[PDB]
């Protein structure tokens, strides 16, 4: 709400006032930063050493091993330190491959490209926002609806949500054993194509991480100097954070963002890059408080945009950028909501690199509040409320409906 | 319009695409920047030398000398190089001093402070946005209305607008001999108070100066490399520039922003700082294209905010920051719409430092289009449409009306 009432042109003054308060509460902000920096440097060295050894620094598990409860305590600790995980064989390869063809048909038959070109204005900006598109405002294809409700996928999301410390001061901040569905888009990157994608960033808020008292509570051990107590997997306070209202706001708390692979994923073939450092955010928060940063500036952090990590202000973090592991169709990869990530710039592969966005979102009040309005958009075939009201699929042939839904899918979408 | 249709979360991709195009059109962007840099360095050295000699680098003229047409060609050239001018004795000191008392009474009697506190939410942000205020959402006091329509002030604005090259390719881009009124606020800075004010900045657009083809036309000689042909006082294209819709947008083209002093102004007493380099913008535009700037970044330029010049990206420009000359009540100071400026941080003076915002806005179609809707707000006592709809003075005792207006004031406000 406080964020909801702050004008976009009052932000620089907001930042100036709040930065003074944080430097005053944490007078040794420099020494704390240097201590945090050393902890980060040690994670970076280890990641670079993994890469140099030919090991991918992103942890990998088999869905079967999750389902059968064979994941060891050391593996869970590794995932929590790296803040990410690739999970293989969630779906059979045959199914995912068919899913890929089906989404393609779905787009082909309903003339998506032609519709996108029409929905764009004659601006330079509009027009190849509407040609060679890579992210598709497509939400209700049967493969998306089937993928979200699958039992294996549910077990994997429950596993991941249980990595969090969900209980604090007598209160359950979310139910890790209960999954709700967050409908999202699908991406299809052609070989040899350029990238529109954002540079290394984190979704879920930018300036607000400093300006909002609720975000600052999530990060209380960072701003008080007790950085060793900061825990990225502590749930407390995260479903309560306030964001500047914008198209970048997600209505749901997601513990992990996720990709489900519809095609093989390879390095240098349009795959995902991450910085696998779960507590990188502490470095970023503290970085913006140093003396070499202007008073009304937070290292470029800006309204209505994902928080960016740059070579300019965070060259240490950039040293730890890594491609995700190779994936086959039916594999997945997940990353903590605070993990820095980025689509790689170039795709020199032979075929389209295609994925569905499918996150892990646990049951909680915040997330429960979004379900009814999301359900309405599903019922209508409209774009969900967190997205541009393109509403492409209202009249699409073969759009998925309530009748494609299992009982799991029904409960995850808030149909009782 | 193109700017009007660009989403706030599509900007980083917009910047990435446009920066590639500009570096490709200007492949020697580095060498051009270094040549521009040298030209700037020479203006900075001269300004610092002025300051070291105890001369203020902001040109000064007497209103009488303007009115009697005694300003020399060298003085006009100096104003055009420095991009600013202090103009003394526009109003008699006695009048301006009374004006100051009258605005004070006007605020006192109508309980402005108490009203502001009520119009603010119970946020940390809201509350001393509403106490110890420095900028007052006050538009229609009789001193403001009288000051805007004064004959001496009109002559001074016509003088300044005639400094511009108003004619190009058969077309008059604005009528320098015809003034229209732009109603604005009033500022009152108490001694020993902190500053909310923005760091060194330029109003009238930020990212759009690179992203909008119309802005890029104003700056065509910069982006083509022919920087020596760039002329800050060329009118062509400026009334056609497109801005990202925000509370920072001014509906009128102003050739100069301006302050009218209601109290004495002194250095270290809450006065104005400027960087008196009219073509500083060329350095700023080119700076953002260098190899040390990230692909989707324009040295911090951001939507809905004045363009900032920083120690971080423009330390050369910061070396040339200067206080405006000392002013008495009734004096004025004006600066080119592209001139970097900034309220000084500290006020160690003995009394309130108070000014009225009164710009120079020439007649042209763009400006003529705003007059009717501005007139409506004047008629109602509402906040003008470019400002927050506070509407404080609707029921204020002593608000100015159409009956306070001379025939000049009537014509400047679009009453035939």
């Amino acid at each position: 709400n406080a964020m909801a009432s702050l004008h976009i042109d009052d932000i620089p003054a907001a930042i100036k006032a709040v930065k003074q308060q944080l430097r005053q509460a944490l007078p040794d902000y420099q020494q704390v930063f240097q201590a945090v920096e050393e902890n980060i440097r040690q994670q970076v060295m280890e990641i670079r050493r993994n890469l140099a050894e030919g090991k991918n620094p992103v942890p990998q598990l088999h869905a079967d091993d999750i389902i059968n409860g064979k994941v060891t305590e050391e593996q869970k600790a590794q995932i929590k330190q790296r803040g990410c995980c690739a999970i293989l064989g969630v779906f059979p390869q045959e199914k995912a491959t068919a899913w890929n063809r089906e989404i393609g048909d779905y787009l082909d038959r309903n003339n998506f490209v032609e519709r996108l070109k029409n929905a764009a204005e004659d601006n330079y900006f509009g027009t190849l926002a509407a040609s060679k598109p890579q992210i598709y405002g497509i939400y209700w294809s049967t493969p998306q609806v089937e993928a979200r409700q699958d039992k294996r996928m549910q077990a994997v999301q429950i596993f991941l949500n249980n990595l969090w410390q969900t209980e604090s001061n007598g209160k359950q901040h979310f139910d890790a054993n209960r999954v709700v569905t967050y409908a999202d888009r699908t991406r299809r990157r052609p070989p040899k194509s350029s990238s529109l994608g954002l540079s290394p960033h984190v979704d879920g808020g930018s300036i607000e991480r400093w300006l909002d008292e609720n975000f600052r509570h999530v990060y209380r051990h960072v701003f008080s100097g007790q950085w060793q107590k900061y825990d990225p997997f502590a749930a407390e306070g995260r479903p309560e954070v306030r964001e500047f209202p914008s198209p970048a706001v997600c209505s749901m708390f997601r513990t992990f963002q996720g990709w489900t692979a519809l095609t093989p994923q390879r390095t240098h073939a349009g795959t995902l890059n991450v910085i696998p450092i779960a507590n990188a955010m502490a470095y970023i928060l503290l970085r913006a408080l140093q003396d070499d940063v202007a008073d009304d500036d937070l290292c470029g952090a800006a309204p209505g945009r994902a928080l960016s990590a740059s070579e300019q202000w965070h060259p240490l973090l950039m040293e730890a950028i890594s491609p995700i592991p190779d994936l086959e169709a039916g594999d997945t990869v997940f990353w903590h909501c605070d993990v820095i990530h980025s689509v790689e710039n170039e795709h020199n592969g032979e075929f389209d690199s295609n994925v569905m966005y499918i996150a892990a979102a646990p049951w909680c009040e915040k997330n429960a509040a979004y379900l009814p309005r999301q359900l309405a958009s599903f019922i209508d075939g409209r774009s969900p409320p967190d997205f541009a009201a393109d509403d492409f699929e209202v009249d699409f042939i073969g759009r998925a409906t309530i009748k494609n839904l299992t009982e799991i899918g029904k409960q995850q979408l808030g149909i009782t």
